């Protein structure tokens, strides 16, 4: 009848009452687990512990001592790839995860819809925009130069977690023109064959169109340039057309991922930080995935002194206190050291006094060190 948890004065070790007699315990977490409620230990003179038929140690060894947690408000989760020696041989990428509010400026901001990051992963190159990653080839020497980028710009390494965090928004590459070259069946000049590009001067500059088998397709100047570079069909300049010719021809759509603006390949030495931010204010809404580029980590210079390089881990963890997170659900507790411990059922977390687990992206939380699983079965193992 108590009271069921005690601490010594000389050693301050935790003791829990089991049915009739007490057992010592590795951590407070295991005690609050085996009890089923978040109660605090009672400091006690060693002689009290002495005059008692003691059992032996139970609980979970590699479990966190306690389970403290910060607040929210926001559930911010960022994953940054910083790069050292961005012109070596022999380069190296230092990655990091952030679960604290960010300090975003103009030296580390999300990519504008015209700038992108050349990247390399598993022998195959990719390109990163605000949306995600797109497959690309840097071997076809001329094919690369068709869109702003040269070959004098080489890609740069990227971590696995970063690669898997970026949604594969397909490849770059202008869509296939299956009938390209065949006599145009729309009445236009025969030298303006299918797959050719022509221009019409509207009220806001010229407008470029590709001759498709089932009509004509509006494209941005970059797509026009790329198409012409691939195949111009014996045409020096895209033949100017006057509106009243195609004003009656069926208008069609041509995907083309190329931006209307020119392409600004960021300089990884001058812009080493490549991050993926994930947000959820409070309302249901949807997660807000955005890719950032910059000079440094999107946190305060002070926060840089909070980086816990995971000893047997993958990334440096920047963390403002403990977190209680829910994926998908599958729930986890993150200790201030940046280690995820599995929290099974909803009834279990009530013992640790944990409530309202924030939503967090599994893409980021999975990079955290997977510790033991906080369960009642695992917390019932005797040791000498
Ligand atoms: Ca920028």
């Amino acid at each position: 009848m108590g009271t069921s948890l005690f601490t010594d004065r000389a050693t301050n070790q935790l003791y829990v009452l089991l049915s009739g007699q007490l057992h010592p315990v590795y951590n407070l977490t295991s005690a609050r687990l085996v009890l089923g409620n978040p109660a605090n230990p009672a400091t006690v003179k060693s002689s009290e512990l002495s005059k008692l038929p003691m059992g032996q140690t139970v609980g979970i060894p590699g479990a966190p001592y306690a389970t403290p947690v910060s607040a929210g408000s926001t559930s911010i989760w960022t994953l940054c790839d910083t790069v050292a020696r961005a012109d070596s041989t022999s380069p190296v990428v230092q990655t990091a995860v952030i679960a604290m509010p960010l300090e975003i400026d103009a030296s580390i901001d999300p990519l504008q819809s015209h700038e992108a990051v050349l990247v390399s992963y598993q022998g195959e190159t990719w390109i990163v925009t605000t949306k995600g990653r797109h497959a690309i080839d840097l071997t076809d020497r001329a094919l690369t130069s068709s869109m702003g980028i040269p070959v004098t710009a080489r890609p740069t390494p990227i971590s696995e977690g970063m690669f898997n965090a970026l949604p594969d928004m397909g490849p770059w590459q202008l869509p296939p023109i299956p009938a390209a070259g065949a006599p145009n069946s729309l009445g236009l000049p025969d030298d303006l064959v299918i797959g050719s590009v022509f221009q019409i001067h509207t009220d806001k500059g010229p407008q470029y169109y590709v001759v498709l088998p089932d009509g004509i397709a509006q494209v941005n100047a970059t797509t026009a340039a790329a198409l012409r570079a691939t195949q111009a069909h014996g045409l020096v300049a895209p033949p100017a057309m006057v509106p009243s010719l195609v004003v009656r021809i069926a208008e069609r759509v041509y995907p083309s991922p190329l931006p209307d603006e020119p392409l600004k390949i960021v300089s990884r030495p001058q812009d080493p930080a490549l991050c993926w931010s994930w947000q959820r204010s409070a309302g249901d809404q949807s997660p807000q995935s955005t890719v950032l580029s910059g000079r440094h980590l999107p946190i305060s210079p002070s926060a840089m002194n909070m980086g816990i390089k995971q000893i047997h881990g993958t990334a440096t963890v920047y963390l403002d206190g403990g977190k209680f997170v829910a994926l998908q659900e599958s729930m986890y507790y993150i200790d201030p050291q940046g280690v995820r411990y599995g929290v099974p059922n909803a009834e279990t977390a009530k013992s640790l006094g944990l409530s309202s687990p924030q939503n967090a992206p599994w893409e980021i939380v999975r990079l955290l060190v997977d510790g033991p699983v906080l369960s009642k079965d695992a917390a019932l193992l005797e040791h000498d």
